[PDB]
């Protein structure tokens, strides 16, 4: 009756074998990198495809880490990032407008470096995530800029990777160092609904970083690698689908 992802079956097996393998010798970041080494050895033992691009951190290191889930420019309007920088941004060294601001869904921003404040609001009925813009007199002057839920879903589908948050014991025996892994929390999915709840809760941030080229034929024009959707790595265990392997 039961079915599951073939790849996930192998990855879980590999992680289960590392955890159940007791003390592992290492030449030591040490806890995570040793885990990465052992996982690499499981590819051969399982004749599995590569378990590459899985980020490995301890709970301790995860708590200090900020993960970018993906980058993505607004769905609407066309040329939104150019409007935002020119209208609401500030002049840089070179006389070109830029907008660099972290925005959340629980509070408005309050930066003294810009003449506008920002908040994310989830328009659940229209299935869009809106950027609200306020002037310093608390007037909400614009909520036209948005990301569709489908666009965000597509980013998640294309860009999400597995992550394992782990812990271990260590010891020294006969001048040699060993780690023994307690467990692994394997993050496997994040839904658009959970993403949007996380923005509302103040746990997921939207990092707008819209620059301008200073020279060349593109001088003065928008330089933007995409608005980044970011979350503390421990915090991701609140929102994601997570398998505990012990
Ligand atoms: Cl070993
Ligand atoms: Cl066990």
């Amino acid at each position: 009756m039961k079915s599951m992802s073939e790849y996930l079956n192998l990855l879980k097996e590999a992680i289960q074998n590392v955890v159940d393998g007791g003390w592992h010798e290492t030449k030591r970041t040490g806890i995570g990198k040793t885990f990465e080494d052992l996982l690499e050895k499981e590819e051969d033992n399982l004749d599995a495809p590569d378990f590459h691009d899985i980020e490995i951190k301890t709970h301790e290191t995860a708590a200090k880490s900020l993960l970018t889930l993906f980058t993505k420019s607004p769905t609407n309007p066309r040329g939104a990032n150019t409007m935002l920088r020119n209208r609401y941004g500030k002049k840089d060294e070179y006389g070109n407008n830029i907008l660099h601001q972290t925005v959340s869904g629980n509070r408005k921003t309050n930066s003294n470096s810009y003449n506008y404040d920002f908040k994310i609001d989830i328009d659940w009925e229209s299935q869009v995530v809106r950027l609200e813009v306020f002037d310093k007199q608390d007037i909400m002057i614009d909520n036209s800029v948005y990301w569709s839920f489908d666009s965000l879903q597509n980013q998640l589908d294309k860009k999400l990777k597995y992550i394992a948050v782990i812990s271990a014991e260590s010891k020294i025996e006969n001048e040699k160092k060993y780690y023994k892994y307690n467990s692994a929390n394997l993050f496997t999915d994040l839904t658009v609904q959970s993403l949007c709840r996380g923005i509302e809760n103040g746990d997921i941030k939207v990092d707008i970083r819209i620059g301008a080229y200073h020279s060349g034929k593109k001088k003065g024009k928008t330089h933007d690698h995409g608005t980044a959707f970011r979350i503390n790595m421990e915090k991701l265990l609140e929102y994601g689908e997570v398998k505990v392997i012990v």
